[PDB]
């Protein structure tokens, strides 16, 4: 009998649903179960994304108490689940305690602590958290497991609290990390990029099972339904989703909403921005004249590739950009190597700069852009908003002054400037002398539009360096 059968076995004997009847899993529940505990490789994280009311809170509830009580038990370990909610951790709490006191056989080794959210399974001495990020920070955190409930919801592609817990799996050699979800409304956001590692990686120590609709189905029909919905007609109601898809078809303004919690399905859209053939075509040699220059300068890959992009509109229509870029000296060699980009033939072609160490360090990039611009009269220097006044202390710091402006990193600052550099493209309007590490950035960058119509380029999403792109949108958004 395999790992994830005694799981499953555990769940189905001992678990009863709150009303009356023991828990009957269904086969996508098994086999998501199946293949975390089963992977010969070892799974680190799993991903399991379906819809809205198909069952999560009694499954993640269900693995809880494996690990609590059942088959999973080890001794002296602490379990938690993460929501972003008090009200989350609260109903899966609830959820357990209900399981628990419904069967005398688990509720006569469990013991509840009358205050706060937390249950000791007694034979292993296991020790149950329900965490959420609203609310005061647990003392003692340090899980073989963690299952974050509804992780979709973070819009970041960063969390304080999803990486409190992360960092805390860190002191066990191989933890689990387990994450059941709808997900997330945009490809820029947490749980879009962990999948999407997932699938274009196919690590063999990451388990994701995505249940969505594909993106040009029919939002009325059964089959884009159960796509997204494999507990149709047994934990979610189809009479339920029927209403449902019906209000989306008469309300215009609520199909997004049916389509990211009903059809499991991304709002946002992805595309390339640009070909090879299109840009090269603005590949001749930019010229230095007079005029009103803006920069911008993206500091924000420490450890990959540092970008300040100088641009402005010439006599005739075109804008002239001059990009210079920073890399760690260390890392050189590997990075090269990693990501199969030639930086060592760059370096020293002159075309790349490093610093040394591993980061890059602020005090040798504000020192050359001092001299830098020397040959540039800088209008302004779009620079991310939130960082502002902490590089202005230390170009300050050096003698340097830099009209700096601020300029946001998210998707409505990036809007306006992304179409207005995608339109001068469009028309020949650039000269950038096919510099190799901008080009390298414009092939691989990828789009990210928002469900309003808002573009940015994601880093997450490109295969390999953007961050030229990145300081060159910044450039032309500062006019
Ligand atoms: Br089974
Ligand atoms: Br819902
Ligand atoms: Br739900
Ligand atoms: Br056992
Ligand atoms: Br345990
Ligand atoms: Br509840
Ligand atoms: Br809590
Ligand atoms: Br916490
Ligand atoms: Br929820
Ligand atoms: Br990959
Ligand atoms: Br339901
Ligand atoms: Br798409
Ligand atoms: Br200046
Ligand atoms: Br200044
Ligand atoms: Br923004
Ligand atoms: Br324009
Ligand atoms: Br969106």
């Amino acid at each position: 009998m395999t790992r994830g059968e005694r799981v499953i076995a555990f769940i189905e004997r001992f678990c009863i649903v709150p009303i009356g009847q023991p828990m009957r899993l269904d086969p996508f529940q098994k086999d998501f179960i199946l293949a975390v505990y089963d992977n010969p490789a070892g799974t680190d994280m799993a991903i399991l994304s379906i819809a809205r009311k198909n069952g999560k809170t009694g499954l993640i509830a269900g693995i809880l108490l494996a690990h609590l009580v059942g088959p999973e038990a080890v001794q002296n370990t602490q379990i938690v689940s993460g929501a972003l909610s008090r009200e989350q951790a609260a109903i899966v709490f609830n959820l357990a305690v209900k399981m628990v006191n419904l069967n005398p056989k688990l509720q006569e080794i469990v013991h509840i602590t009358p205050s706060g959210k937390k249950l000791i399974g007694l034979p292993c001495n296991v020790e149950y958290k329900a965490l959420s990020a609203e609310g005061k920070t647990t003392h003692g955190l340090s899980p073989i497991l963690a299952i974050l409930d509804e992780t979709g919801q973070v819009r970041g592609p960063q969390d304080d609290f999803i990486d409190a817990i992360t960092t805390a799996q860190g002191a066990h050699e191989n933890p689990l990390l387990i994450v059941i979800s709808t997900q997330a409304a945009n490809d820029a956001d947490l749980l879009s990029i962990w999948i999407d590692d997932a699938v274009k990686s196919k690590d063999p120590h990451i388990v994701c099972h995505v249940y969505e609709a594909p993106k040009d189905a029919d939002i009325s029909k059964r089959e884009s339904w159960l796509a997204a919905n494999p507990a149709l007609g047994t934990f979610r109601s189809e009479k339920d989703m029927a209403r449902q898809a019906e209000k989306a078809g008469r309300m215009p303004s609520f199909e997004n909403t049916f389509r990211n919690l009903n059809l499991n399905q991304r709002v946002s859209t992805v595309s390339p921005f640009i070909s090879r053939s299109v840009w090269e075509l603005c590949g001749e040699m930019p010229i230095n004249t007079p005029r009103k220059w803006y920069a911008g300068l993206d500091l924000s890959a420490r450890n990959d590739l540092t970008a300040l992009v100088i641009a402005g509109e010439a006599d005739d229509g075109v804008w002239d950009v001059f990009p210079f870029f920073w890399t760690p000296q260390k890392t050189l060699e590997e990075r090269t190597k990693t990501d199969r980009a030639p930086y060592d033939v760059w370096v020293r072609e002159g075309l790349l700069r490093t610093t040394p160490g591993a980061s890059v360090d602020y005090s040798f990039v504000v020192a050359d852009i001092a001299e830098i611009i020397g040959d540039f009269d800088l209008t302004s220097m779009a620079f991310d908003r939130w960082r502002i006044d902490q590089f202005r202390k230390d170009a300050d710091a050096i003698g340097l002054s830099l009209p700096l402006v601020e300029f946001g990193q998210g998707f409505k600052d990036m809007g306006p400037a992304v179409d207005t550099l995608e339109s001068l493209m469009l028309n020949g309007r650039v000269r950038h002398g096919m510099h190799p590490v901008l080009t390298m950035c414009a092939v691989n960058a990828v789009v990210v539009k928002d469900a309003a119509g808002n573009r940015k380029l994601d880093k997450s999403k490109a295969t390999g360096r953007i961050d030229g792109m990145v300081a060159m949108t910044m450039s032309v958004g500062a006019a």
